[PDB]
């Protein structure tokens, strides 16, 4: 089934919001949720549109797909 | 239900795989498919993978998210 992570061509990490936030850790070398897409909607206080994003530990989480409620993949950037 | 389209932040769009072709033109300013998704499984003569791209039409189109076969979400940039 689906890879739950994949780098794209600059280094730039697509990643699926069920990644747990321990395995997110591990490989980003850097509650009241568990997961990628349970830290984006504690973060929002909602379910964000895609284009948004913050800032975690030196990394911009972007949301880059929905599916109805989910939050489906997210883009992670090491900031500049 | 789900926006087919979004803008990013540095302009580049999020685009639903279900887009049709012909929209896909009116919006950029630019067979055996008429959506493109389609365009993509034409392309690659398989299912790509996420972070996979080509260019057409002066933009360059990336795989950002599949569910299972489906290619559900992909990015169009500009070529610079
Ligand atoms: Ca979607
Ligand atoms: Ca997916
Ligand atoms: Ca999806």
């Amino acid at each position: 089934e689906d890879a739950l992570m994949v780098t794209r061509e600059d280094g730039s990490f697509l990643i699926d919001g069920t990644l747990p936030i321990e395995e997110l850790r591990e490989v980003l070398g850097a509650n009241n949720y568990h997961t990628l897409a349970g830290m984006c909607i504690s973060y929002f206080g909602r379910i964000p549109h895609v284009g948004e994003y913050f800032d975690w530990a030196g990394w911009r989480i972007e949301i880059v797909d929905l599916d109805g409620a989910r939050i489906d993949k997210l883009l992670l950037q090491r900031l500049n």
